[PDB]
């Protein structure tokens, strides 16, 4: 299964909050959250293939892939009468979209979608890394900030690492439509995240999401970085579950 839980389900609450992780995040992005359920909801996280349990697998190139191959799973796992709420961050961002839009098809709209710190599907990130070689690659991956300079000096970390790190970023970077009209746009009641200091994901960059959401609150800011879904989890998760609180009972 690409979807792990790290809640269970608490106090009767039905929701079952699934996040998508970031470009070439982990299984211990995420720890931090484990460490204290802030909310009732279940709450999983989607694993990519080609890393933690699903290493025997080939790692994706494309968003889309990786959104059927999610909502196919969330279709048959989730029962009709779960409360879904769908969250990304980041490539996980898209993801989520992508996945929201499928299941919204199918006549299976989650109840909530939850857009983080992501430049919306029209628009380019003004950080590019594929076109780089293998050091300006690292380096940019560094600048982000969730990469250790120790990647550099051993070749076999960069081996295995790069691969990885590089499927994600080009999954995230060929991530474009020319235009919001491509699609119809999504009608299940969408939140937009923004840090107020994410290099990642400027203010206007997320506010573009609202040419795809025809429901849509936000951008919200969070105080922080890039990371603030996991430096600041108490107020990303107060603001998810007070945008939905049907969802939350």
């Amino acid at each position: 299964a690409m979807c792990i839980p790290l809640w269970p389900a608490r106090n009767g609450n039905t929701a079952h909050l699934v996040m998508c992780p970031f470009a070439g995040g982990s299984s211990s992005a995420f720890r931090h959250w484990q460490a204290e359920q802030l909310a009732d909801c279940a709450l999983s996280l989607v694993t990519w293939p080609g890393r933690d349990r699903l290493r025997h697998l080939e790692p994706l190139r494309s968003i889309t892939q990786l959104a059927a191959l999610l909502a196919n799973e969330l279709e048959a796992s989730v029962s009709p009468d779960t409360p879904l709420l769908l969250a990304g961050h980041s490539m996980g961002a898209q993801v989520a979209f992508e996945t929201c839009r499928l299941l919204e098809q199918r006549g299976l709209a989650p109840q909530g979608l939850i857009i983080s710190g992501c430049h919306a599907p029209h628009l380019h990130s003004e950080r590019q890394l594929s076109h780089r070689d293998d050091a300006d690659f690292i380096a940019e991956l560094i600048d982000i900030g969730g990469c250790s300079p120790e990647l550099r000096e051993n070749q076999e970390l960069m081996s295995l690492f790069l691969p990885l790190l590089r499927a994600d970023f080009y999954a995230t970077e060929s991530y474009h439509y020319d235009s919001p009209d491509v699609c119809p746009p999504l009608r299940t009641p969408a939140l937009l995240l923004c840090g107020s200091h994410d290099r990642e994901a400027s203010w206007q960059q997320v506010d573009a999401w609202r040419q795809w959401l025809s429901h849509v609150t936000g951008p919200v800011v969070i105080d922080g970085d890039h990371f603030y879904p996991i430096q600041q989890a108490r107020s990303f998760f107060t603001q998810i579950v007070r945008h939905f609180p049907h969802a939350f009972s």
